[PDB]
């Protein structure tokens, strides 16, 4: 759109490309996504009034000519590049923590507006030179070929549960907490039986006791195998005792026994809580 120049692309999204570009009635530089219903239109201008500090900023909406751009706050780097480039070392801990601190801090936020992601994953979170971490593409799940990542997709939703709660949030950001600490993926599925099938093993088969009304999911089958649970302590060493007890909590099978991102702040993983920053070259 007219009042912007493209200065490169910054990725392929679900719903379209993303651009780098700099509007020149502001001289700002910003990340300007391309989509593709008015459903559509009252959704986002709802997100347009969801601030946080850990939110990517939603600075406009433009409809256009009939099609759809939505112009955000750019920033420089996203976590997944910055896991791989973490890799040899690993992120230290304290990072992890704050970085993790802040996401529960952006969800309790969204949440407590009734307002769920979806689709938490590495690549759309977001950081910056100043330690901060923002949740990127927040609503547009609910607003409206590379195949889409199932890694951290809760079970209830591979289970066929239409009805989601913001539960699911908290699962994804569980994987990606695990995974930052192990520097691999918890749960890299590639497909949807896999991708249970994995939870399964390592959490065990769910039933009644851990989960009740599982059986009664629409997907669910009788004939799933029956794994035991692995123990905490194997699957993301060398974690802690808190940070396990977090991570065990925010994996929880029963959307409602699991924690919430509120709950989540108080635990004592966070107790020593800092924001350092990380070193990003850009
Ligand atoms: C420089 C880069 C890290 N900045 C980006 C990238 C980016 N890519 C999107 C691709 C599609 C994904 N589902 C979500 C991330 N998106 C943004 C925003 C936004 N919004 C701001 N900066 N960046």
């Amino acid at each position: 759109m007219e009042n912007f120049q493209k200065v490169e692309k910054i990725g392929e999204g679900t719903y379209g490309v993303v651009y780098k570009a700099r509007n020149k009635l502001t001289g700002e530089v910003v990340a300007l996504k391309k989509i593709r219903p008015s459903t559509a239109i009252r959704e986002i201008s709802l997100l347009k009034e969801l601030n946080h500090p850990n939110i990517v900023k939603l600075l406009d909406v433009i409809h256009t000519e009939n099609k759809l751009y939505l112009v955000f706050e750019f920033l420089h780097q996203d976590l997944k590049k910055f896991m791989d480039a973490s890799a040899l070392t690993g992120i230290p801990l304290p990072l992890i923590k704050s970085y993790l601190f802040q996401l529960l801090q952006g969800l309790a936020f969204c949440h407590s507006h009734r307002v769920l992601h979806r689709d938490l994953k590495p690549q759309n979170l977001l950081i910056n030179t100043e330690g901060a971490i923002k949740l990127a593409d927040f609503g547009l799940a609910r607003a409206f070929h590379e195949v889409v990542t199932l890694w951290y997709r809760a079970p209830e939703i591979l289970l066929g549960c239409k009805y989601y709660s913001t539960a699911v949030d908290i699962w994804s950001l569980g994987c990606i907490f695990a995974e930052m600490v192990t520097r691999r993926a918890l749960f890299p599925g590639d497909s949807e039986i896999d991708q249970l099938f994995r939870i399964f093993r390592t959490l065990g088969t769910p039933d009644e006791v851990v989960w009740p009304g599982v059986t009664s999911m629409p997907d669910y089958k009788p004939s799933f195998p029956k794994w035991a649970r692995q123990d905490f302590s194997k699957v993301v060493p060398p974690l802690d005792e808190d940070g396990r007890s977090l991570l065990s909590q925010m994996l929880h099978y029963d959307p409602n026994k699991r924690i919430s991102a509120k709950a989540a702040l108080a635990h004592p993983f966070f107790q020593d809580v800092t924001k350092p920053v990380p070193h990003l070259r850009l």
